[PDB]
């Protein structure tokens, strides 16, 4: 269960973000030896939540820091809340979080991108309540994303930063004692006409409940007390891209309400072309990162609008949450302005034997399958997600990741079988073994960066004799999901050369005329949005800085010709 | 009254922050006149709050728009809330409001620096809400910041972008329906011993009522029956610079409960010396602005973090808000943290005659005494602000402004008859006619830059005589407020040049031997800390450059050196 929190006349959110005190451990699990949550914690500093704490301070040990850190705060919960049911909830916290209330534990978490949450409605007392919070980066071999301790350093194989903290609000949040847990959307349309599928879960299955399907205007469509349900909405107003629409499940029940957008739109994945209502629909977008300046991964709304402005401007329509779940304010966004996203789970890193006992194994596995099955209670709901991503990258040439993938693709096909399921590729064509599972075939292709660099000429026979490899193996569509070039703002160079902005540009173009050629292709995303920070490395200036917009969200050179095309398709 | 919000057990605040809609005005007016505000918006965007709108969109016409915008979102009563006192507060917009409530307008306010608020008890329904809030930016002669139009462009001559927005959170929250209103707090010290002068204003004045005072590990350490007494703290832990000490004035009113941290600290002028605790105190630092990337004014904890981290890793100590009042959560900062504080008015852009009937006149005088009053009221309870400053840079040569600024003296030293009063010149020192009025004399001078720019020789000699000249003329010790180089990040150049690096360096070193050699100077705060924006003109390299840090919170070489001499001093 895990319904986004909201307000009305009988639920109520109050909001702990805002400054906590914060200590880290100075050995390996020092707090936990010496049980700091017993007491207040004391020697501390200030840390802003939400916000990563690597970049907040002046300070190279907590910015390196493997291992736990400790956050505390106080609450209160109001006399005017007596009677109600009381829940504690976590947007995240990365990687590993045990939470602590008025000294006592009362829950823990593995997994740094999914909400969590806690009824405290016995155990918070009215007026001042302390809350702390541990929270942990280690990342071994069964944790998502992959990696491992070496004697202790942190090792991994994916690009980005392994920022740490509370990145998401952090909420206390109150409901009547009987009241509606859960709610699932599907819908249906019959020419002019849509058919909502619901279901709702409630904890008192027996009393009346009544259900109003609304639209934009708020004025009822369809009407009915039961729990589960298909209401016919004639003439519906379809959710499109670049074009959302929103009716809402509003539901009464008992004391309780609850109001639910969910918009009404079709999937249909044909030989060669993605459908959207039944119109094909080509990806033009790109990758992101949850990353900007001094907060790290810490949500930024402001940001966030920046952003979809920037998308808005540069003609995208579509992004792909890399490499692990994000914010549900930004996948509200996505519903709200009609952008179309494809929505991954963390299993980024399983790439240098990966798929060993020792290693990504089946303890790895089951628990793949929970982070999915988290994903899917979360985002089920949106109209943005018109595909799952199970993965970014694996070793899949790997004679052992067939079992594996099979068994993650038939998992997340239970639990959906409305939307298509896919996963990146950057294993040669020849020896992939996974991507039949797939409805779509993805590939992250760096050709002009990683493979020929600074060979303009080669990018685009390289590209197109790829894409036909990948097209004749799998028979699927295929999206380019990442392609670029890093590239340093303010360099420039006649005849181009790698970083500079002219030669990302010329390289995005010859990749892109690959593209043009290949009636099978239905989606480019370039890699990356934004310059964004990566563990240190020889080959990272300050950071991955194959941007099209810096990290402070301005335009290089090639942002505007990449504008030209996208706005003209 | 202006009591900060709290939560407790009879307080209750809702944030109303997040993404709402916007749209601004296509002629002066127009919302007004087509009133907008009696249905909910049409054709709009989003726009987060709390930011300014300027630096969201890709649309210059927003950017650079003059008038009015509309901001609309929807808010709930929660059933609990059933018999309280509801309240509305805005910690700011900028710099012009009008609210609506269900499409009724129900409070107005001038002033884009200070908070209001609206009791809403009454208007508010059970359930959802409408809140629409009109936003205008334009300045006129009797407006702080000052500045006038013409003919429809909005002229004025401070330099800092003139952002507008709504800039700091705005919260509904609730109390009960007698309440405590408003507190005062002063303090004195004999010895080892504090002596807390207190003053309880409430709803209901012949009920009774419990006043505690709280150390910080919450234990009573005096407690009184009395709306207004004085109660002693022996073996007081007093607020030092660097080691704040906040004591809890901890208040129960019938159903109501206020706690309110303060500081027992004085404050002492001699004709060299500014004393705290009986202690000299040199101020070291900088005068700020409320300014970052994508959100312009809007309020950034996670960034106040860092800027504190750095002005602790620099040796700061104090700092100035320049040039308007900040968010009370960055006073609070100061007041936790144990930074020094000068709190300024938003009485700038006085300058190029300007004190006429036609310009600053009597009704930019009555306006000026008013903010003063909101700015006390506000901030009187805290110990960290140590000084009053009533202006930036007037021109106060003309003999017109002799009047003026002894009326605005005399009216702060009403009302607050322990703090210093200042303001800072520019005018010449044998021009100037109202620092006679100050306690310390503040200069903001640039030698080496605005005067004689390229020639470092010449800014040590040029600078102490003038220095000198200040002191005999008013016999009051100096700060010099404002001094510095613009520098462009990476500009390196040997010989140095203006905007270079070095200059930088060096231009602040001479400047910094001038004042070493003069007893009477209290204080140095550099401009600026941190590049910022500016409205455009040719001598603004993408805004104003005299940052020792970069916009993104970064040093420049400068601030290595400063941090030499700032943490051995
Ligand atoms: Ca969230
Ligand atoms: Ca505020």
């Amino acid at each position: 269960d895990m319904l986004f929190p909201v307000d009305n006349e009988a639920r109520q959110i109050k909001e702990l973000n805002g400054i906590w005190k914060f200590k880290r451990d100075n050995y390996y699990k020092q707090g936990f030896e010496e049980k700091w949550f017993e007491k207040p914690l004391e020697d501390v500093i200030d840390m802003p939540v939400p916000s990563s704490y690597n970049d907040i301070t002046t300070d190279q040990e907590l910015r390196d820091h493997v291992g736990w850190v400790w956050y505390e705060r106080k609450f209160a919960v109001p006399r005017l809340w007596k009677d109600q049911r009381l829940v504690l909830r976590f947007g995240s916290v990365t990687h590993h979080a045990v939470i602590y209330l008025n000294g006592k534990e009362i829950t823990r978490h593995k997994g740094g991108f999914l909400p969590f949450e806690a009824d405290v409605t016995e155990m918070a007392n009215e007026g001042e309540n302390r809350l702390t919070v541990a929270v942990g980066n280690i990342l071994e071999w069964d944790c998502l994303p992959v990696g491992h301790i070496e004697y202790m350093e942190q090792k991994f194989d994916f690009d980005f930063f392994n920022y740490s903290g509370i990145h998401r609000p952090v909420r206390l949040y109150c409901t009547p004692k009987e009241y509606i847990e859960d709610i699932s959307v599907r819908t249906t349309v019959d020419d002019k006409d849509g058919m909502v599928h619901y279901e709702i879960k409630t904890n008192a299955e027996e009393k009346f409940i009544k259900v109003y399907i609304r639209d934009e205007k708020n004025q009822v469509v369809a009407e009915s007390n039961e729990m589960k349900d298909m209401v016919l909405v004639k003439d519906a107003q379809l959710w499109q891209p670049g074009s959302a629409y929103l009716y809402k499940l509003d539901i009464y029940f008992g004391q309780d309400h609850y109001t639910l957008p969910f918009g009404i739109r079709t999937i249909q994945l044909t030989e060669k072309q993605f459908l959207i209502n039944g119109k094909p629909f080509y990806f033009k977008g790109f990758g992101k990162h949850e990353d900007s300046d001094i907060r790290g991964k810490g949500l930024d709304e402001a940001l966030n609008v920046r952003d979809c402005e920037l998308l808005k401007w540069i003609g995208a329509n579509s992004f792909r949450t890399s490499h692990y779940p994000y914010a549900e304010e930004m996948m509200q966004m996505a519903d709200q302005k009609g952008i179309v996203v494809i929505d991954e789970v963390p299993a980024v890193g399983m790439n240098f034997g990966i798929f060993t006992e020792d290693k990504v194994n089946e303890k790895t596995l089951a628990y793949h399958k929970q982070v999915l099955k988290e994903l899917y209670q979360r985002d089920k709901n949106h109209p943005c997600v018109v595909m799952w991503s199970i993965t970014n990258e694996p070793h899949s040439s790997e004679e052992a990741s067939r079992n594996y993938f099979e068994e993650v693709t038939k998992y997340i096909r239970k639990l959906d079988s409305e939307r298509p399921i896919t996963g990146t590729m950057n294993v040669d064509v020849e020896e992939d073994k996974i991507s039949q599972f797939f409805d779509v075939v993805c590939i992250n292709r760096y050709f002009g960066w990683y493979v020929g660099a600074g060979k303009i000429e080669r990018i685009y026979p390289s590209l197109k004799t790829d894409l036909i490899k990948w097209h004749e193996k799998y028979g699927k569509p295929v999206i380019v999901t990442e392609y670029g070039a890093d590239t340093i703002a303010g360099l420039h160079k006649l005849p181009e050369v790698i970083f500079s902005e002219e030669y990302q540009k010329r390289c995005i173009e010859e990749n892109n005329k690959a593209m043009d050629e290949c009636d099978f292709v239905i989606g480019e995303h370039i890699w990356a949005f934004a310059d964004f920070m990566t563990a240190f490395g020889l080959k990272r200036v300050d950071g991955n800085k194959k941007g099209i917009f810096t990290r402070e969200r301005q335009p290089k050179t090639a942002a505007f010709a990449i504008r030209e095309r996208w706005r003209k398709m």
